[PDB]
């Protein structure tokens, strides 16, 4: 009675001179985003990068959610023929 | 000069009775979290299942990113041993 489905984001995580940049990957269906996350270490944490890591990927991932809330959005609309917009 | 690293989001997509659960779970380092999101089929498009997986991940990546933004800044506070909160 249920219809299960697995899927994988990929991340990839790039630190270079105290900057670390991640970009989070999500393929789908018809679909394909990247959502990209920044985070620069500052003195007070600059030998603790697991930081600059953990800091980059959830911005990656809340940016990934959030442009997957778009596309949602417009295959709502596709659907119903009415702007939509999905807050949450 | 750069480091680079690779992690993976495990999604899983659970459909029934028109209700999709999606969970997305990352390990990394010494953490491990599990975002959740739903999505409930309306009958406008009850007949366009993919919306209500793509809606529900959306989501469950979205917790998962708030998720990791408070980890993050509990590893921030454990270093400056200050308090800390980040909104994004």
């Amino acid at each position: 009675d249920h219809v299960l489905q697995h899927w994988t984001v990929d991340i990839s995580i790039d630190e270079h001179e105290g900057l670390t940049r991640a970009k989070a990957r999500l393929r789908w269906r018809e679909k394909e985003l990247v959502g990209v996350g920044l985070a620069r270490l500052n003195p007070a944490d600059r030998n603790v990068p697991e930081i600059g890591d953990e800091l980059s990927v959830a911005r990656a991932l809340s940016d990934l959610g959030k442009r997957m809330l778009k596309v949602s959005t417009h295959d709502i609309e596709a659907v119903t023929h009415q702007p939509a917009r999905l807050l949450y």
